[PDB]
C-alpha cells in the first residue's frame, strides 16, 4: 500500500494503506494520509 506522505493521485487508483488521497497541489498530485 501507498505510506502516509507518498504521491498518490485522488480520482485514479489510490492503493494507499488508509485508502485516503489527500489533493497537496491539485487532484494531479496529492499525497495519501
Amino acid at each position: 500500500c501507498l505510506e502516509s506522505g507518498t504521491s498518490c493521485i485522488p480520482g485514479a487508483q489510490h492503493n494507499c494503506c488508509s485508502g485516503v488521497c489527500v489533493p497537496i497541489v491539485t487532484i494531479f498530485y496529492g499525497v495519501c494520509y
